[PDB]
């Protein structure tokens, strides 16, 4: 198929409550939506940049930028387009993982609606439905985020993790063990937050059985990570590291991860996410689904990615309520403590125009 | 010191020559330079930010940008601010490294010349000329190739560097090695172009004694270098992957080099590339200085740096005139195969106005 044209919008989106992370707090999410046209029909991408250069290198203006002037008409000059030929058209282009896997997600809506092919069914899902975690950011003080989490709970999400920070990682632990008991699954998240001279008080968590503490040192540590891996009982999880396939293996070869978050966008997208699960799963290290506030059609597809069979540990692909009082496409309910898997031709979901109108905020047509 | 504010500028020079590298071929050079204000005085920096993202993933619309809206704000917000402060001012925001040394660059020339001071002096040089090497293009032909070379070599450079990629490797490095023999100082760079799948293929340069092979695979790909490096006999150096000081540390525990390629921009600013010169350097592991074809200003800059102890193989500083033309600045004149250094305050050069205007595409005052 030939690509006729991509359209990129802009859009805001308040949270239901505001989300702290070690860097930063967050009450509104600005992302990027792309809809490729094709002969054939219309496909949806969604972009997990934020607003600025917080948590990767990558922003909203700065994918934006990228993918009007590189990526997309790198594409519209092609003969011919597949999902997979997106990678080798874009090779040339350093970087930018989030932007192109947001186009490359448009493509593979596209293609796949065409063949009238489910998202599960392209990656190889094995399951109707998936066991859903959330994630509670940082609080001003103990007994808010004790209420917080019992509220999680009870809309019987399956795992709780922690967002942490030097200040706010052993008090906080302690304490929703000390309320919610040994059996609920329990993690932390650090989003690079430490050093490996702060081992020590993170070797203070190894007392209260957490799954995994995710990211604790900086994207490019490596190394540092197999050595905190040494010194702490608590088993790593990277996010930020793992940027691709051959990052997971290379991070694993070097004994700095056990359990691996896989963010689409993050590796530059879905097809590269299923590489990733796969070359975890011939190394036995499971994986799980990781979440950036994406809106239903990002949570759609991260649904169905989560549904492949090394995705062992509960993901971050909580309901659309967790972030949003209006999701702008049908809304993915909790059900059981599980999230279904859809199954619709490509992503199973489209945006509902009055509420994607609500809430869009620019709106740019790149053409041939 | 109170930033006053920073003034960005775009440029783009002619270069005497078109440029090939295995990412694409140059005819002219686009960049960002940045004019530093403060109540003492100004000072400059430079980008080597590319038109586009095919030597790493920053650019120059895009480095402007960073710069604008997120580096040199937070700079503006602080109370107090010294070069060394810099990095610790905009360690929130992740990346944008050329960008950050462009800024550091500029606030670290203001810094020094309220102090009477050079980068050389501020840097630790102990020496006041440094020996020059030149980098090569891939050229149409072979016999193309040899004139150009052949005239490097009459200008008195003490070293060849050729750019290589898949086709244009084995052939190249043979050509030259039968018409200059086995004496010159001789190195390849792939800026990427390989995977290690190729490994036969640069084993095929073993028999011709280059000093090193330069960044043969990705940026990302350190094991790999490693890996690669336990099957040929030229010695890995590093460049793109050696983002920062850290970066050189891990690659060297790792087997993965053997020789560092300092370029100032690439690792976060000209303090960082102080660090790694030391790192390197506490491990044994000679550097030497990386060119981005620099304008006057980072040139200046770079040979200061190149003046360190540790930088014991000539650069990649070529004169002025071996990419301009007409520098914007004083220019950088070969001299016995040696560039001399900077002996004013700061850079110890500045742009000449009537210059720098002729070349000036657009401008922009943020304060
Ligand atoms: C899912 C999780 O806890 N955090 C993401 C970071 C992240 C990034 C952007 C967000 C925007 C809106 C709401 C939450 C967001 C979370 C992560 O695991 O690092
Ligand atoms: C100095 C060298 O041979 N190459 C640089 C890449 C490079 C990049 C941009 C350039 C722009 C104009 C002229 C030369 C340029 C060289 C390097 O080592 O990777
Ligand atoms: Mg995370
Ligand atoms: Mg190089």
């Amino acid at each position: 198929m030939k690509l006729s044209g991509v359209e990129l919008r802009r859009v805001q989106m308040p949270l239901v409550a505001p989300f702290r992370t070690s860097f930063g707090t967050q009450s509104v999410r600005e992302l990027l939506l792309l809809r490729a046209v094709t002969p054939a029909g219309e496909g949806w991408g969604e972009c997990v940049t934020m607003a600025g250069p917080l948590y990767s290198s990558e922003y909203n203006d700065g994918a934006e930028h990228v993918l009007r002037h590189y990526l997309i008409p790198a594409l519209l000059a092609a003969e011919d387009i597949t999902a997979a030929k997106v990678t080798p058209l874009l090779a040339k282009f350093k970087g930018h993982r989030m932007a192109k896997g947001a186009l490359e997600m448009a493509v593979l809506d596209a293609e796949l609606r065409a063949h009238e092919r489910s998202f599960a069914a392209e990656l190889g899902s094995v399951r109707d439905s998936v066991p859903c975690g959330v994630s509670v950011g940082i609080m001003d003080t103990i007994p808010q985020l004790l209420d917080v989490v019992g509220g999680y709970l009870d809309e019987g999400y399956v795992r709780i993790k922690l967002k942490i920070e030097p200040g706010w990682d052993v008090e906080p632990v302690r304490a929703v063990r000390e309320r919610f008991g040994d059996d609920v699954l329990l993690q932390v998240d650090a989003n690079t937050a430490y050093t490996l001279g702060d081992a020590p008080q993170l070797a203070r968590l190894d007392p209260f059985g957490l799954l995994l503490i995710e990211q604790p040192l900086e994207e490019e540590d490596v190394l540092g990570h197999a050595e905190l891996a040494r010194r702490i009982q608590t088993p790593i999880c990277l996010d930020e590291s793992i940027v691709s396939a051959r990052a997971a293996a290379d991070a694993i070869k070097l004994g700095a991860v056990q359990i691996v978050n896989i963010k689409p966008g993050r590796v530059g997208g879905y097809l590269e996410a299923r590489r990733v699960h796969d070359v975890c799963a011939a190394h036995g290290i499971p994986v799980w689904c990781g979440d950036m506030g994406e809106t239903g059609l990002g949570r759609a597809a991260n649904v169905a990615l989560a549904s492949l069979p090394n995705f062992t540990l509960p993901g971050d692909t909580s309901a659309s309520d967790r972030y949003y009082k209006t999701d702008i496409t049908e809304p993915f309910v909790l059900s059981g403590g599980h999230l279904p898997v859809p199954t619709g031709p490509g992503l199973g979901v489209a945006p509902i125009p009055e509420l994607l109108d609500e809430v869009t905020t620019a709106k740019v047509w790149i053409g041939s």
